[PDB]
């Protein structure tokens, strides 16, 4: 039984346990934001120090974990809310794409919408270049911002959003249940396995960009978190 | 969207949102004990008392919930700790079986182990009759609880256990996700399509029953759950 | 040397081992619930039936002890979450201050709010009548319960609590270690001589106080203990 | 609040969560090993791998850490046990004493007997040249293998310990409960400044060392941490 969890309600510049990337600045509460809003094409990510090991190549199993976490996106006249945010899973030695263009990638993959990653985007702004839908959304992406699954989903400016993934290694699926403002929820699903696109160890984060003609407020709020391995 | 939520941080006997059925009483700070322990062949069961639509047959649209609660099943010599809890999910007008049995039917079945309704199981008591596995587990159960799907649990007397449930309508997937006292947490998914399997309304619950040779404590301390079907 | 030691996963009206006192009551899950709800200015105490020796004036020498115990307070309307719980270590003839008053003395001390014993206070209600912290508070307290030594806590309506709790002999020092449900602990230590105190034998338990027009649920969970006395 | 808590109730080679450093081995029932039978001035160390900031040099306040953890020492054939064990607090960028004789330093100090370091151990021969007692002993180590303070003790070939560790920074106040296979604890404490001994940031881990007369089995059978800093 190999588990690793942990909690924050709230963060600060130093606590070792959490790494910053890009942009990302501490604020005067606990929350942190991402992106700069005064940089242009800015890249935010940060994640967890310590990395993850989600599978054994020894045993052949593989983790399941569950987690959950509350963002907060909010407009800022006279730029346009973008691109959004993404969770992801990266081998423990991914830094901002070089040179990286921000803008849609979301700071997680090159130019062409590639690099090593999985994750979940809550896209504001539809990108053309990775054939994002027509509106706001939640999706799945795979070594690719070009979603493997998407749906329609709803960017609200000063809302609380609060999400909650869990993975069930025995089928690989990767399980995103939304929690809106109102109440609504939006439910997202695909099976990924975590052992074929990932290395041993990885490191969850937490990224953000905007373009030129859009920026906005990205601020991480909580992220619990805990993994178990099965041994045996 | 047509959602439907709620939640509970401790209840009542009174309160009309819930629906008592049996030898459910209730403590004094709100914890649900399901069953009896002074009767032999005891069922609990503790629905929602308005039904919740969790699709339409005029959009073919299943419902996604998400929904988390905490429970514990604390031991009692002499007895045994059986045969434990389950989240059921039932027609509006659902009720305990006819002449039910306690035992391994949970509240949910007959005596063959059969009925109708969809849920999640933590079962501590190994049935031969309706095939349950070796030790404490965790299935989803389809109209059945010969379990469609196990995972090896491990149940600890007097834990406060938490469970997560997502259903994406899109995957019709019941993502399951425990997370036991200590820290270490279990998952168990499966595919399971409601509609397929059930009436456009019902009740979502609890349920515990109680052997003559063996008993237990069943304990649900909170639930919250909240459900949507887009339509328009 | 000579140690005593035991463990209480649940209790039960019908053992020798525990007295009860006050308006104590045990329930259906094994739990002692120190306060009853329906009584002005309530005041229910348990305590280990066998008296304990911490020191001996032969030798000269006090004991060390060891233990941990769960409890849960819960709130509830139209009362305000009061005055709390209190881990105490009286002479072995100590019973409930005569007629008592409730409120801010935890059944250890009388209207003064001072009387003979040593123990910890998990306090919900800033009873300034005693020099009381603003907030819910931790305490240690010696023969009163205006606290020698404090620390901001944070007792959680329905949360299930633990704590461990040293006494070193060599240097007289009590420490206690409380941590919450979300995992974050507070802790809090003093000196103090128990054997200038408290008389060679002495009873250990748990006393919960009420009030006119603040109540709430005292639950005493689990209780385990060791204490060993040197004896040359 | 800033926690940090994780627990292992068995190891794994690999795991990124665990540092190994000398002759450091995981047994295959999920046990380490810490020193090397054939060796000669064995030295084994293992590490919480990520580093627990604590304190903060912007509030000046200390963190509070509530630990627990179970050790095992058996006798080989006809070597005498030698040295122990030590659960010690040192700077992250902490390795094993370049050249360590091994031995009465326990692989944390070098000939002198000095090293930067706090900690707990739990020896069992006497080296005169430490000011060691004369039997088996546990003490508070201060940057010297030549505790501060120590109380007498009692290794048992074969027998599983049980200790508790709670460091209180309201009075900076450490102090460990001993737990024997019998049954008797054993509690000593003592004053230690974490905020003036060490660096904002450490590294916690146990090391054990040996000589060439003298050498034994020690293994770690399950660790838990828990350290929260507040942060305002
Ligand atoms: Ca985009
Ligand atoms: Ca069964
Ligand atoms: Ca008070
Ligand atoms: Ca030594
Ligand atoms: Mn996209
Ligand atoms: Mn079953
Ligand atoms: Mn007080
Ligand atoms: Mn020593």
């Amino acid at each position: 039984a190999e588990t690793v969890s942990f909690n924050f309600n709230s963060f600060s510049e130093g606590n070792p346990a959490i790494n910053f990337q890009g942009d990302v600045t501490v604020l005067s509460n606990g929350n942190i934001q991402l992106t700069n809003l005064n940089k242009v094409n800015s890249v935010g990510r940060v994640l967890y120090a310590m990395p993850v090991r989600i599978w054994s190549s020894a045993t052949g199993n593989v983790a399941s974990f569950l987690t959950s976490f509350s963002f907060e996106m909010k407009d800022i006249k006279d730029y346009d809310p973008a691109d959004g945010i993404i969770f992801f899973i990266a081998p423990e030695d991914t830094q901002i794409p070089a040179g990286s263009i921000g803008g849609g990638t979301l700071g997680v993959s090159d130019t062409k919408g590639a690099g090593h990653f999985v994750g979940v985007e809550f896209d504001t702004y539809s990108n053309s270049e990775y054939n994002d839908p027509p509106t706001d959304h939640v999706g799945i992406d795979v070594n690719s911002v070009d979603s493997v699954k998407t749906v329609p989903w709803n960017s609200v400016s000063g809302a609380v959003v609060k999400v909650t993934v869990i993975y069930d290694s025995s089928t690989k699926t990767l399980s995103v249940a939304v929690t809106n403002d109102n109440g609504d929820i939006t439910t997202i699903a695909q099976v990924v396995d975590l052992k074929a696109k990932l290395p041993e160890r990885v490191k969850f984060g937490f990224s953000a960009s905007g373009s030129l003609g859009g920026r906005q407020i990205h601020l991480i709020r909580s992220w619990s978190f805990t993994s178990t391995l099965i041994t045996t």
